């Protein structure tokens, strides 16, 4: 909470001209020579906003064109799933897709009457109809996740559900590149009248599908019994009417403390930096719901992608790391067709409760770098009954094991809260808890500090025995590591642990910059004590960089 | 009101999505061929949608070479003064405007920060900009006036600075048309980011020129001295930042009720029809400051383009014919510089109150055909102090004499109301009750009937002697009229007077049908004999073809 107006209402003076913005997509574009510009096509796809001239037509058609080319040259000849969120830049993005995609003579698949589709709807789609076993669909998501109301995104989910990886991304986004210098020339294009009679766009109804479908992933019948007083802030995000038809469906008593959709998103509270951002694990954005936490045994909400998940109790908003644990603590043991091979998906900074919860039940703990690509291939093929990452997403099998999404989903992440509360008739904050209660209860903390760009390049290319401590405040040190143990990829950085706490240092993704993510199961002042050593440490390795 | 949920608040059902409309200007465009996709330029301009083909770029394009080019033929070179109000299509017309005029090496002034302006705030500039002599200024207004939040507008204002008139508006229709069957071929266009290099486009606030001017025309000192509580529903439009302003400059007691500006316009109450509409006049649309009235000795409302108003006291919303004559009645009495060449203009339909009124002030009647292009020149050369029309749009003079909008002023008409409560101690309700309780209190009505497109024809084709009535609901016939008394002009249909009494018949321009407008100083049931013999008059002289 840094911001002096942050967690209050935004105010006219807040707000973007929704219009002029979209104009800006079509009459202004990315400049010559200039790299701000350019398509940066990675994990999350691509994103900016058409006023700063990184998100605009020449993008968006250029990128789709790739798209078009590249799953052609993958031989995948079924649909494309095209879901798009609520941002405003969402709307011109989708229609430049239509456009490209039916010229390239792909099929298309969309919500119809121009709904909004969450990310794991798509990835759903794309796995229900591949399981069918015909040619393969793939899918693109026109969102920015959480990105305030000026900026727009586009990613690519491939035949498997989950993001696309480098594989993919690269040569989309060195094509698309090449597309905006090359003038577009090699883009393909009829006008969007056109696509809508070349047969290419069919228009269905995604969201019943999977609304019907979530009783096969989640035990929406204990629920109902509850009958639990439950609460939604859809946040004017992409899975409003989706809870809507989750409680008509259902029957259940769950209520959406407001039902606004505004490409200004004014309706929302101003974030700990006073930017409107649709985080639905921050505080300060949640204040709205928060306010309203004693009026329901359990709330939640999602992000505009509905990818992610904050969860709510009369207590306040839950950590995520916490969740995370009582998930999955709750999930191997109410799970009894999940076989006794399929394992727990971690990402190397999320809490070591994680750890001693898996360890516990008896199951394997798969720990991996963090992004969520980790995790993509073992919910694919069973291998995986979980995989989250402590920014707040997750996904999970359905109850045979199969799965449900490859990408987060932030719908049963919440509905498995609610599952977590009728069926052991207590909320997941009290499950926490009893966790804190049998083994500590950790205090986590995440630092950083400038680095030269030399030392950031060296922290990522550390080895364990340069580092020569053999204890971390205190304690015996039970590994060193710089890659993940549980795919053996490389973390970039560096993982120092013992038997009461740890510290991951990682150089910052966009600046010159490290972090440090540290966590103690003995308290406050001996995680204070593990940060001095990890400081210590990183300084130590990186002081000839 | 006819619809179930008129005077509610708007629904999310009920509001349009912003990006695709905007989306739709640049990906939509008219059919060719296809007249309701033409360009029709009238008194108010060419009025649109971009998702039903009638308000897309191409549109815009066209229309804007077209003033160009009429303007240049015209012995314009002075600057284009572009406003622009708070429809979301406002701001992609707005764009095309700037890069063909740019094109066309006009000099175009805008308010700064994108910000809104309202139509006598252009006609104003341009009056204020011509006093100086040398090249002559015009200006556009984009606006579709209080049409819902899916509609464009966009119209032309000559260097008189009040609304086109048809020697120039219908030579732009055939222009801007023939270009649009042309392809665009003669549309001079430069991009934005051109534009705004080449030196054309010129940024100023002319918000503040506007406001410091306000009290050459209403007696602002005797408001600020009266220190009235005084309200505003500024309705999301154009004139949002010049209410503020005032408030300060003046240092009023002025609060507005809300500061919602959204192209949605989601905060305002349904219509009668049950659309969102921003009608300043309308109870229903009115409804959110209604629910105010009583915090208020006075409180206003206009529409988007800020030319019309709404007044409103603890006993409801005004009725605009009254208000008309309340201003005429007052203005006239307290402008001693509007000397005995200064007369009061009216429109055929307008209450007989204002003939009573101005007789009683010994001033001189102007009678005009329906319609605010006949009040123009008069206003201009300061030979009409005054002229409204029903639909609560109305200017007059500076305290001086000289013009200071002509074009319909919304603020001027507003901030009139309380310069009379404040000058005389009692609100224009409580006037309108002292010339009722001295002439009677009318009753006024509309009726309405279908007509052959024949019937119409002859309709507007009579002369004084078809009507061989000799009496009106058992009062002689004082004149029989088919050209208006003040200028002239023909009305295009019929009037019929008594000394207590009148109709007048028109042909619908809308409909296959005619309208009778009818009152009575004597009452209702003396107003529906009225209505009864109009009714036979009008079949009468119609049951020719
Ligand atoms: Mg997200
Ligand atoms: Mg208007």
């Amino acid at each position: 909470a840094i911001h002096n107006r942050a967690g209050q209402p935004a105010q006219q003076s807040d707000l973007i001209n929704v219009a002029q913005l979209t104009a800006q997509y079509y009459v202004l574009k990315p400049e010559a020579g200039n790299a701000e510009h350019a398509v940066k096509f990675g994990t999350s796809g691509h994103r900016g906003s058409a006023g700063r001239h990184s998100f605009n037509e020449p993008h968006i058609l250029a990128i789709a064109q790739a798209i078009a080319e590249e799953r052609a040259k993958n031989g995948i000849t079924g649909p494309c799933y095209v879901g798009k969120d609520t941002h405003a830049l969402s709307e011109p993005a989708f229609i430049s897709v239509l456009e490209v995609l039916a010229a390239n003579g792909v099929d298309v698949i969309v919500q119809e009457n121009n709904g909004f589709t969450p990310t794991p709807a798509v990835s759903n789609a794309i796995l229900v109809h591949n399981k069918k076993g015909g040619p393969l669909a793939d899918g693109i998501v026109i969102t920015p996740s959480h990105n305030p109301p000026e900026d727009g995104g586009i990613k690519y989910n491939p035949p498997n559900g989950g993001p696309a990886d480098t594989n993919v991304t690269k040569v989309v986004e060195d094509r698309a590149n090449a597309l905006l210098a090359g003038g577009l020339q090699g883009v393909k294009r009829i006008s969007l009248d056109a696509a809508m009679a070349s047969g290419h766009v069919k228009a269905v109804d995604l969201v019943q599908p999977f609304v019907e479908g979530l009783a096969d992933i989640v035990d929406m019948a204990a629920i109902q019994k509850a009958g639990l007083t439950l609460g939604v802030d859809p946040l004017g995000g992409s899975g409003i009417e989706y809870w809507k038809r989750i409680a008509e469906h259902y029957k259940l008593n769950l209520t959406l403390v407001n039902d606004q959709v505004d490409q200004t998103f004014r309706f929302m509270h101003l974030d700990k930096d006073g930017a409107i951002r649709m985080d639905c694990s921050s505080e300060c954005a949640m204040a709205g719901l928060l306010a309203l936490r004693d009026k329901f045994d359990l709330a939640f909400a999602n992000d505009p992608d509905y990818d992610r998940h904050g969860i709510v109790t009369p207590a306040g908003l839950m950590n995520p790391n916490h969740y995370l644990a009582v998930a999955i603590n709750y999930l191997f043991q109410h799970r009894p067709l999940w076989g006794k091979d399929v394992a727990v998906g971690k990402t190397l900074v999320s809490s070591a409760m994680i750890d001693r919860v898996v360890n516990d039940l008896g199951r394997k703990l798969v720990e991996v770098p963090v992004g969520f690509k980790w995790f993509v291939d073992g919910l694919f093929d069973g291998s995986f009954g979980f995989g989250g990452e402590e920014s707040a997403g997750a996904s999970f099998l359905r109850f045979d094991g199969t799965p449900w999404s490859t990408d987060k989903d932030g719908i049963i992440m919440c509905l498995l809260a609610a599952e977590i509360t009728a069926v052991t008739g207590k909320n997941p904050q009290e499950h926490y808890n009893e966790l804190a209660a049998r083994f500590g209860a950790p205090s986590y903390n995440r630092l950083q500090a400038s680095a030269t760009s030399a030392q950031k390049a060296a922290l990522s290319k550390l080895s364990p025995e340069m580092v020569s401590a053999s204890t971390l405040a205190g304690d015996p040190i039970t590994a060193r590591l710089t890659a993940a143990p549980g795919n053996g990829a490389s973390i970039g950085g560096l993982k120092v642990m013992t038997d009461n706490g740890w510290f991951a240092a990682r150089p910052s993704g966009t600046e010159d910059a490290y972090k440090i993510y540290c966590e103690s199961f003995l308290g406050e002042e001996h995680r204070k004590q593990i940060e001095k050593e990890a400081v210590e440490i990183v300084s130590e390795v990186l002081k000839n960089a």
